[PDB]
C-alpha cells in the first residue's frame, strides 16, 4: 500500500510558469499576464448561502492560474493542463445560455455574463489554466475558473471591478451567472465570494441577504490557526460522485417552497426571527408544524439551526473555545447528515474517523454528495489523522482518500503582467 497523498499548492512561481507555458506551447504568442483564484472550504454555514444565510470561507493556498490574452474578434480559446492536446474554442457573437460545450462553458461564460451585463468593451480572448484545486473534491475548482477568468477579463479589458472589494462583486456576479446559465450548474455564490473576497489568516463571515451593499456583506474573522496550536486537516474523500445530478438543485427547490409555505422571501427571515425569540425550540416547532412534509422540516431545522451555528462559532473561535468550535463542526456535519441528507458514507466514515482519533471537531465541508471533509485536529495530528482516514477507507473497500495542507489563504490576484 502507499501512504496517504497529500496535494501541494502551486507557489506563485510554478502557476505563473506553468500557465505561460501551456499558453505559449498552445498560442505561440505570449499572454498578457497570468491571473489566480483560490479554491476553498466552508468552515461552516453549509446550504445557508442560496437561502440568505451566513457562511464562514476561507480561500485555500491552492489556486487555478490562468495565463489570458484578450483578442479583437469573439473568439474564445481555453486550453486546460489536464488535457493540454485539447482547445475548446467557442464564440462569443450571439451566444445565448447553453451554448457551449464542455468544462470551456465555465470560462466563456464569463465574458459573456461581463458582455449580458453591458461590458461592450469585452470581446475574446485566449486562455491556458493550470490548477491544484483537486477535481471532484468539493473545494471549489469550478469558482477558481470562473474567478480567475473574471478578475483577468476585468484587467485586460480595464473595466476597474478587480481592485475593490465591493468592485470585485460585479465580478463574482459574473462567475455565478456563468456557472449557474452557461454551464448548467446550480450554484449559490459562497464559493465565488470566498475566492475574490477571502483575505490571509482570515475567515469571512458572508452575510447572504441579497439586499446588503458589499461594505456590508462582509466581516473578515480572525482565523489564525498557529495562535491556537492547530491544523486544518482537509481530507478529499475521492468518492465517486456526480455534478448536476439533481440532487443539490433539489434541495434549493425544497428550501423555496418552503419559504413559499412560509410566506417568507427566504429562510433567513424564518431563521432570523427564531434565534430572537426567548424560546427558539417553541418558535422552530411552531415553524416546523406550517410544513407538512417530513422531509422539508428536516430541510428547514437545518438551515435555522446551521445560520446560528455560524455565529456560534465566529464567537467561539474568537474565545480560543477550541472544543466549542470543534462541537460547532460536530453539528454542522450531524445536521446535514441527518436533516439535510447531503453526506455519503465515506465522508460520515472519514469524519466518525477523525472524531475517534482526537479531532475537536470535523465535517464535510461544500455542497456534500461526495467530496472532501474537514477537522480541527492539533498541530502535527493531520498526516496521522489522514492516514487513519486512508487505512479505514481499505478496509472498507473505498478508493483512496487525498489530503491537502490548509490555512486562510489570500483572495484571487494578478500573478504576473508582461
Ligand atoms: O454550502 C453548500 C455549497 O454547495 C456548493 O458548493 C455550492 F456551490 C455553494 O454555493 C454552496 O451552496
Ligand atoms: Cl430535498
Amino acid at each position: 500500500m502507499t501512504a496517504v497523498e497529500f496535494i501541494e499548492p502551486l507557489t506563485h512561481e510554478e502557476g505563473v510558469s506553468q500557465a505561460t507555458k501551456l499558453f505559449v506551447d498552445t498560442y505561440g504568442a505570449a499572454p498578457e499576464g497570468v491571473w489566480a483564484a483560490p479554491g476553498r472550504v466552508n468552515l461552516i454555514g453549509e446550504h445557508t448561502d442560496y437561502n440568505a444565510g451566513l457562511c464562514l470561507p476561507i480561500a485555500l493556498p491552492h489556486r487555478t492560474f490562468i495565463a489570458l490574452k484578450p483578442r479583437e474578434d469573439t473568439k474564445v480559446r481555453v486550453v486546460s493542463g489536464v488535457a493540454p492536446d485539447k482547445v475548446a474554442e467557442a464564440d462569443l457573437d450571439g451566444l445565448k445560455a447553453r451554448g457551449v460545450d464542455g468544462w470551456s462553458a465555465y470560462p466563456t461564460g464569463v465574458a459573456w455574463a461581463l458582455r449580458q451585463a453591458g461590458f461592450d468593451k469585452v470581446k475574446g480572448f485566449d486562455a491556458a489554466f493550470v490548477s491544484c484545486v483537486p477535481l471532484g473534491s468539493g473545494l471549489s475548482s469550478s469558482a477558481a475558473m470562473t474567478c480567475s477568468t473574471a478578475l483577468a477579463l476585468d484587467d485586460v479589458y480595464g473595466l476597474g471591478y478587480g481592485d475593490s472589494d465591493a468592485g470585485r462583486v460585479t465580478l463574482i456576479n459574473a462567475a455565478i451567472k456563468s456557472e449557474n446559465e452557461m454551464a448548467g450548474a446550480s450554484t449559490g455564490g459562497l464559493d465565488q465570494n470566498a475566492s475574490m473576497r477571502c483575505t490571509e489568516g482570515h475567515a469571512l463571515l458572508l452575510d447572504c441577504r441579497p439586499e446588503l451593499t458589499p461594505l456590508e456583506n462582509v466581516s473578515q474573522q480572525e482565523f489564525d490557526l498557529d495562535k491556537y496550536n492547530l491544523e486544518l486537516l482537509v481530507v478529499d474523500t475521492q468518492a465517486p460522485h456526480q455534478l448536476n445530478d439533481g440532487q443539490y438543485a433539489q434541495r434549493r427547490a425544497t428550501c423555496e417552497e418552503a419559504a413559499k409555505i412560509l410566506g417568507v422571501a427566504n429562510l433567513r427571515v424564518t431563521a432570523d426571527g427564531i434565534s430572537k425569540a426567548d424560546d427558539q425550540f417553541q418558535a422552530l416547532k411552531e415553524t416546523l408544524d406550517a410544513l407538512p412534509d417530513e422531509t422539508m422540516k428536516k430541510r428547514v431545522r437545518h438551515v435555522v439551526t446551521e445560520i446560528e451555528r455560524v455565529r456560534s462559532f465566529v464567537r467561539a473561535f474568537a474565545q480560543g473555545d477550541i472544543k466549542a468550535a470543534g462541537r460547532l463542526f460536530n453539528a454542522s456535519h450531524d445536521s446535514l447528515a441527518a436533516d439535510y441528507e447531503v453526506t455519503v458514507p465515506e465522508l460520515d466514515i472519514a469524519v466518525d474517523v477523525a472524531r475517534k482519533n482526537g479531532a475537536y471537531g470535523a465535517r464535510m465541508t461544500g455542497g456534500g454528495f461526495g467530496g472532501s471533509i474537514i477537522a480541527l485536529v492539533d498541530k502535527g495530528q493531520g498526516h496521522e489523522i489522514a492516514q487513519k482516514i486512508a487505512d479505514r477507507f481499505e478496509k472498507e473497500g473505498f478508493n483512496a482518500p487525498r489530503a491537502l495542507p490548509a490555512f486562510a489563504a489570500a483572495s484571487a490576484s494578478r500573478e504576473a503582467k508582461l
